C-alpha cells in the first residue's frame, strides 16, 4: 500500500520465560528432557511424550498416543482425566499420579 509516517520500533519488550525457585510453572510436561519439569530416563520416551494440563473441572493429561501409546489404569487414551491413585503407563514405566505431580512407582 501506501507509506505511512509512523515511526516503527526495530525490537518489543517482553517478559522472559524465566522461572525461578522450586516453583512449578502449574502445568507438567511428560517425556525425557529435563526443561519438562519431570523426566522418564527411557529410549521409548518421546521428548515431548505427553501433557499434564489443570483444567476448571481437574487435570487433564493428553498424550501423543500415535507412536507408542499412553495407558492410564489399563486403558489406551488420547486424552482423560486424572484423579490421585491412577496409574499411568509410559515408555514401559508405571507412573502414579498424586496432585498433579507423577512419580514411578518402587516397593521401597
Amino acid at each position: 500500500g501506501h507509506m505511512w509516517n509512523l515511526a516503527t520500533s526495530m525490537m518489543k519488550i517482553l517478559r522472559p520465560g524465566r522461572l525461578t525457585g522450586e516453583l512449578p510453572p502449574g502445568a507438567v510436561r511428560i517425556g525425557r528432557a529435563n526443561d519438562n519439569d519431570i523426566v522418564i530416563p527411557e529410549v521409548l520416551a518421546s521428548r515431548h511424550h505427553a501433557t499434564l494440563v489443570p483444567t476448571p473441572g481437574g487435570t487433564e493429561i493428553r498424550d501423543n498416543r500415535s507412536i507408542n501409546g499412553t495407558f492410564v489404569n489399563g486403558a489406551r487414551v488420547d486424552a482423560a482425566l486424572l484423579h490421585d491413585g491412577d496409574v499411568v503407563t509410559i515408555g514401559n514405566i508405571d507412573l502414579v499420579f498424586a496432585d498433579g505431580t507423577l512419580a514411578r512407582r518402587e516397593e521401597n
